[PDB]
């Protein structure tokens, strides 16, 4: 049998074809994941090829959690730490916010989505140590989900990077991935510590995780993540009534559509819920919105609120806090 769940489906289905064309987009697709075992709980794309497993992008702020929790758990910065979160200069090349801040510490780096804070964070390490955590997170490597056409994305090595290459992967461009890869990055934080394999077959033996961070360190990185979604945080549009949840937004890049050369502005909002213990993680994206908005948040949010809320009613999962 299947892993994926028709009513979660057909919900995911409705809710993204309804962004699709109140945005005017191009094409969409959104992706929900068992937060615990990997399996595809839902699957659904724009008519045509299955992009989510097809298509690489430059996720953008969807990538920022991964360099904050290889910096916790490296022990080297805590989360109360502040960092100076000015634009800087790499060369000619210029790193800066969508809003400055001076200072910042690491939860407000998580909160505020800061590509400066980010950045600094990821030059603590080595281009190597950095290299290796992404490819330990599955960028540029094969799923073998099962599904053809599938994309390994991109994941340029680091014996041939630049200084700004490194800071522009640490807030997502300059590496490339797709959807199911990010939402399969994601398990890193969601079962505590390891990476699961993708799957879109029910299960029948406990998959096993590979251990790429601490259990307590993906434990802190989603307390972190819930400030996005919160007063103060770029995530607010995916907030979920009656729940805390974790999660990104963020402008994406996409350089490739099927076998040839592109460029588009492509809409991005992933996170899980329930944030403490989570059951289900939800990755969305939207190609090219020409209407209503052009601000990822706005685009996306919704759907991943609505898609979230509705799996997680789906599934059983009693809310947390009182509603609003």
């Amino acid at each position: 049998a299947l892993s994926l769940d028709q009513r979660i489906q057909t919900l995911a289905y409705e809710e993204l074809n309804k962004a699709v064309e109140y945005h005017q987009a191009k094409a969409g697709t959104v992706v929900v994941l068992d937060a615990r075992t990997g399996e595809i709980l839902a699957l659904v794309n724009t008519p045509g090829r299955n992009r989510a497993v097809t298509d690489m992008i430059e996720p953008g702020s969807a990538m920022k959690p991964f360099t904050i929790a290889k910096a916790l758990d490296s022990g080297k910065v805590d989360a109360t730490d502040t960092f100076n979160t000015l634009p800087y200069k790499i060369g000619s090349a210029t790193v800066q916010d969508t809003h400055v801040y001076p200072t910042l510490d690491v939860r407000g780096i998580m909160q505020k989505s800061s590509n400066v804070g980010t950045s600094k964070l990821s030059a603590m390490f080595t281009p190597k140590e950095m290299y290796d955590f992404y490819h330990d997170l599955g960028v540029g490597v094969r799923m073998h989900s099962g599904f053809p056409g599938e994309t390994a994305g991109l994941l340029r090595s680091w014996r041939r990077w630049q200084k700004i290459e490194q800071a522009t992967m640490s807030f997502g461009y300059g590496l490339q991935l797709s959807l199911l890869q990010l939402a399969r990055a994601y398990t890193v934080l969601t079962h505590d510590g390891e990476l699961l394999p993708v799957s879109f077959e029910k299960q029948a033996v406990a998959p096993k995780g590979k251990r790429v961070i601490k259990a307590s360190t993906a434990k802190k990185v989603r307390e972190l993540m819930v400030s996005v979604t919160e007063a103060g945080g770029t995530g607010t549009a995916g907030a979920v009534d009656g729940f805390d949840v974790g999660a990104k937004t963020g402008t994406a890049r996409k350089l490739v559509n099927g076998r040839y050369v592109d460029y588009k502005h492509v809409a991005t909002f992933i996170g899980f819920a329930p944030a403490k213990n989570p059951r289900v993680i939800v990755a969305v994206t939207i190609d090219e919105p020409t209407a209503n908005g052009y601000y990822s948040g706005v685009v996306t949010g919704p759907v991943f609120k609505q898609v979230m809320g509705g799996s997680l009613n789906i599934l059983g999962v009693s809310p947390t806090k009182p509603l609003t």
